């Protein structure tokens, strides 16, 4: 039963998934305003935002799932081979 307002609904999941999506969102606003969603992924001087439109949602579900897994694989080995932080380097 709740007490009033709703502990015995799933809030602490929707915040959990709401406070990861701000994160998601506010990770991607951050790669987007430092590297404009792009950070020089190829020849560059012409590609655009990759993640939503460029490669994402841009045809089916597919690329969704392709680059949820790539984003972070590339992201990882990207940050395990360079620092990726403008803070000390790129």
């Amino acid at each position: 039963g709740s007490m009033s307002i709703m502990d015995h609904s799933p809030t602490t999941g929707v915040v959990t998934v709401i406070v990861i999506l701000i994160a998601i969102a506010a990770l991607g606003a951050l790669i987007l305003g430092c590297w404009c969603y792009l950070r020089l992924q190829r020849i560059s001087q012409s590609e655009d935002e990759e993640s939503i439109v460029g490669d994402g949602e841009t045809k089916e579900p597919f690329l969704l799932v392709q680059y949820s897994a790539k984003g972070p694989c590339v992201e990882r080995k990207a940050k395990l081979m360079t620092p990726n932080g403008p803070e000390v380097h790129g």
